[PDB]
Order: structure tokens, then C-alpha cells, then sequence
């Protein structure tokens, strides 16, 4: 804190700089914090009637929180293009955070019109847990981000959490956390708040696409010295007899060649098309879904393991849940049409990961003999076999930056499914509250709890700064790369700009992988 | 939810001080903390009175 009431508690840095190695990003927004719940905790549970897998049990706090998990908070559409076109990889080294210029208003509903006036003595209290002692809500891809466009004002979302349940009823192990029981900093008008954070080592995200499929690793000019079994039986006469022949695989085959590697694992998806006439007429939405079954209830697998989507020369098809889906500007919550959503497309992983809608391969069912013919079956699911390789999912732009690895005895390959950077100790949650002000107590002592409070809210500015590390590309490719370009044709509205009514919108999803590497 | 301590009375003798409800008998327990709103007079008359003020601004803290 500092001097106040007529002295600002901070300026606007809010700029982006590029040092040739690392990137430094800063952004600033204006927020408004209501009082939630009327200053009291409440338990919340699902409805009486409900599906067995829709039940939940939890609590809802008066507190509220700041979240920037999304890139578009930290990157304009232009700054996003030094990164993509010019770089193979990037990772989040370090960040910095602060709040300033806090001011608290009180409102009076007298008569039919409200009035709003400053309360200079009121306070706001803020803390960051940083010991990871609370349930961690971030990384679930909720709403309430800092707006992508710097001039908008946003509303701070409410905080809540869930724990173990049986039906709609709690179990004995379920925990209840009172946020009032942490140390926090009470901020009056002239006071300000700061903290800084340091990311743990994490591998770069890969913004390259491969220039070679795992099918073809070799030169066609030279034959292998290994043999495979080419032909099972021979035409000895008008009737064939069994004779085993062997061959060496050259450029005329290439399906029969020996290899050191296999594609990544798969957990299979249903296929649907964007053309409405192609798809079947029924509800398969839930029945045809791919699911995992945990403790007697089923849960859809929305992102799934990373897989190529539409195969080759079919754009029309995408896996049912297998992809991320973003909404356009101003889309309603429920039952919205096809042209309102923006469906992401991942074709860049064809070279390693298998297509989401097709089988991994085929495997031999039985042992052949003289009188019993061979047989085989398609394998729809694979775990990880020694010697396989894969890629991860794009981070895109408006998608999530990081997620927190659960605390467990084991985990295989932490990278999270939606995208981005798995962290064992991610950026800590920041929680904020309006301190309650009692209103006009009775003259005689009571001992009952106060039901009456002054109605008030607060507002101010918030600033975030992150340092990013870059991985440059060095490549001998002769011919030019594919780049991200805005169309040069004329239009009614420019892309990624405000319209005539002052509404900022994002036309399309933008993925991170354009530049090409060889496998 | 019961009481932590109590104050031993000041007397010529007492046998085994521990108090009956429970907790810790103390000869010099934590001292009492007392708080008050300072009175604010309201709009005195123009001519001197010498009677005591019956009127005050209504306020709380």
C-alpha cells in the first residue's frame, strides 16, 4: 500500500517487446467485483431427480477470482504472428501480477432510482494461496477471462468447488474449506497489491509440422537386405500347393518394408460430417459417444487423446467429440446451430498419430493349420507399446495455456489433453472479496447473526506480465514455407477488428503450427 | 465451546484454585477490553442553557 485518496496507485505499462531470444508481454484491464451470496457460504448439490452421472456435491463461496488461462489475453493477433511464422517452439519462463487503483462504491435503492457514491473507508481483501491448499478450479476452461480486446471491462467470476458425493448426499471424506481462514491483505483506496511467480522447467511446445510421414523414412533408390514372406502358395498345377517364397522390399512395395517405429496410441471416436444430408437420422449423440466409466457413472471423453481428424482429402468429416469447438461472437448457450460454432481442424498430425475415426490396425485372431484358414480382427484401441511416437494437440489462440497435474502416485507423460503446459505447481489462484459492512444495529444486544449489510461493490485495474522463451528455426529447405496470411480481398469488415457497433470479434481459430520440420 | 479461564477471587484463602465450569484459574487473567462511541452533540440552542444535553447525533461504528 501507499499514499492514497488523490494519488494513483499505479500506471499502465501494458506493452509487448521482443529481444530476439525471449518475449515479454504485458496487458491491463478494468474489472468490477460484485458481492456474491450475501456474504455467506452455501452448500450446493444437484437436483433431486437427475441421472446417476449428473450428481454433484459442493460449496459456493462469497469470494471471486482472477483467471488468465488463455493466450488471447496475452497476445494480440499481430503479436501472435512473430511467434507462429518465425519460431519452432515457445514456453512460459516467468510471470508478474498486480492490482492497483482500487475504489469502492456504495449504492442506495431509495425510491425508484438508485444513487451511487464513494465509500472511502471501505476495504477489499486479496490473497494468493501458493501452497496449493485449495481445490484448483483453473484449467477447467471456464468463462471469465480477461477480455481479448484491451478496451473492454469484465466481471470477476465467483469461486466454488466440489468434493466426494454419494448420490446427491455427501460422504464422510468430503472436505469443507473456509477461505476466511487464510491470511489475506486488506486493501483500502490508496493501497495496492503485487506478487511474482516462476515457472518450473517444461518442454517447448512444438509449432512445427512434419515434412515426412512415419510411413516413408527411407530412400526409394536402394533395396533393403531384409526379407519378408511375399507369397504363400504356388501354382504347381491346375491346383495350387503350399510353398513359401520370400522377397526383398524395394520402392515398388514400401508397404512391406521393415521399420523401427509405430504410430501413437488411439482410443477411437465416432465420425460425423458437416454436410447435414450425410449424417444418420436418430439420436446417437449420447449412445454413440466414446466414454470412460468411473465409479459406476459414465463421462464423455471430450478432447480425447491427440489424433489426426479428417484423414486425407476428406475435410467434411470430424470426430464426434474429438476436437475443440469455439463459438463465434454472441452465441447462445444451448442447442446452437452448425454455422455459429468454429470447429478446429487438426490435420498436421497425420504423419504420426492415427486418424481419430479409424482403427489402429489389424491383429491375428487364430492359429492357422491345414484345414483352418487364417483370420484377423481390427483393433479399435491401443495403449502404449515400446517404440511408438506421437505429437500433442495445438494450443491455438483462445484456448487454455496451462493445467495442473493432479497429485498422484503415478502419471504417464504429463501433457494435458485440451492443450498447453502441464505444471506440477502452476500459477497460484488469486482470490478477492468485498469486506462486509454492517448496517445500523439495534440498540439492545442481540447475539443473533447479522442479516443486514450495506450494499456495495468495488472496481479497479489489473495488470499481468509474462516472459516467454523462444526456440528459433534453422532449416535448409529450399522452397518457401506456408505462412499465416490475412486475405487481401475487400470486405465489409476487417478481420479481428471492431464492427460498426463497437463489438470486437475473432473470425476463425488460429493454430500454432505452420513452419515445417523433417521427421 | 466451553470457557477457557476464570479469575480466582481475591480472598484470604482458597483451596485448590481450579474453577468448576472448567479450564484455567488465574489470579491475573487477561484484562477486560472496553470500547465506546464518543458522543457528538447536535445543534445547541443560540442562548446559553447550563442544562445537560438530551440530543445527540445517532451513529455507530
Amino acid at each position: 500500500g501507499a499514499d492514497g485518496v488523490g494519488n494513483s496507485s499505479g500506471n499502465w505499462h501494458c506493452d509487448s517487446t521482443w529481444m530476439g531470444d525471449r518475449v515479454i508481454t504485458t496487458s491491463t484491464r478494468t474489472w468490477a467485483l460484485p458481492t456474491y451470496n450475501n456474504h455467506l457460504y452455501k452448500q450446493i448439490s444437484s437436483q433431486s431427480g437427475a441421472s446417476n452421472d449428473n450428481h454433484y456435491f459442493g460449496y459456493s463461496t462469497p469470494w471471486g477470482y482472477f483467471d488468465f488461462n488463455r493466450f488471447h489475453c496475452h497476445f494480440s493477433p499481430r503479436d501472435w504472428q512473430r511467434l507462429i511464422n518465425n519460431n519452432w517452439g515457445f514456453r512460459p519462463k516467468r510471470l508478474n501480477f498486480k492490482l492497483f487503483n482500487i475504489q469502492v462504491k456504495e449504492v442506495t435503492q431509495n425510491d425508484g432510482t438508485t444513487t451511487i457514491a464513494n465509500n472511502l473507508t471501505s476495504t477489499v481483501q486479496v490473497f494468493t494461496d501458493s501452497e496449493y491448499q485449495l481445490p484448483y478450479v483453473l484449467g477447467s476452461a471456464h468463462q471469465g477471462c480477461l477480455p481479448p480486446f484491451p478496451a473492454d471491462v469484465f466481471m470477476v467470476p465467483q469461486y466454488g468447488y466440489l468434493t466426494l458425493n454419494n448420490g446427491s448426499q455427501a460422504v464422510g471424506r468430503s472436505s469443507f474449506y473456509c477461505l476466511e481462514y487464510f491470511p489475506s491483505q486488506m486493501l483500502r483506496t490508496g493501497n495496492n497489491f503485487t506478487f511474482s511467480y516462476t515457472f518450473e522447467d517444461v518442454p517447448f511446445h512444438s509449432s512445427y509440422a512434419h515434412s515426412q510421414s512415419l510411413d516413408r523414412l527411407m530412400n526409394p533408390l536402394i533395396d533393403q537386405y531384409l526379407y519378408y514372406l511375399s507369397r504363400t502358395n504356388t501354382p504347381s498345377g491346375t491346383t495350387t500347393q503350399s510353398r513359401l517364397q520370400f522377397s526383398q522390399a524395394g520402392a515398388s512395395d514400401i508397404r512391406d518394408q521393415s521399420r523401427n517405429w509405430l504410430p501413437g496410441p488411439c482410443y477411437r471416436q465416432q465420425r460425423v460430417s458437416k454436410t447435414s444430408a450425410d449424417n444418420n437420422n436418430s439420436e446417437y449423440s449420447w449412445t454413440g459417444a466414446t466414454k470412460y466409466h468411473l465409479n459406476g457413472r459414465d463421462s464423455l471423453v471430450n478432447p480425447g487423446p491427440a489424433m489426426a481428424s479428417h484423414k486425407d482429402d476428406e475435410e467434411k468429416f470430424f470426430p464426434q467429440s474429438g476436437v475443440l469447438i469455439f463459438g463465434k461472437q454472441g452465441s447462445e448457450k444451448t442447442n446452437v446451430d452448425i454455422e455459429k460454432v468454429m470447429i478446429t481442424d487438426e490435420e498436421e498430425i497425420r504423419t504420426t498419430n492415427p486418424v481419430a475415426t479409424e482403427q489402429y490396425g489389424s491383429v491375428s485372431t487364430n492359429l492357422q493349420r491345414g484345414n483352418r484358414q487364417a483370420a484377423t480382427a481390427d483393433v479399435n484401441t491401443q495403449g502404449v507399446l515400446p517404440g511408438m511416437v506421437w505429437q500433442d494437440r495445438d494450443v491455438y489462440l483462445q484456448g487454455p495455456i496451462w493445467a495442473k497435474i493432479p497429485h498422484t502416485d503415478g502419471h504417464f507423460h504429463p501433457s494435458p489433453l485440451m492443450g498447453g503446459f502441464g505444471l506440477k505447481h502452476p500459477p497460484p489462484q488469486i482470490l478477492i472479496k468485498n469486506t462486509p459492512v454492517p448496517a445500523n444495529p439495534s440498540t439492545t444486544f442481540s447475539a443473533a447473526k447479522f442479516a443486514s449489510f450495506i450494499t456495495q461493490y468495488s472496481t479497479g485495474q489489473v495488470s499481468v506480465e509474462i516472459e516467454w522463451e523462444l526456440q528459433k528455426e534453422n532449416s535448409k529447405r529450399w522452397n518457401p514455407e506456408i505462412q499465416y496470411t490475412s486475405n487481401y480481398n475487400k470486405s465489409v469488415n476487417v478481420d479481428f477488428t471492431v464492427d460498426t457497433n463497437g463489438v470486437y470479434s475473432e473470425p476463425r481459430p488460429i493454430g500454432t503450427r505452420y513452419l515445417t520440420r523433417n521427421l
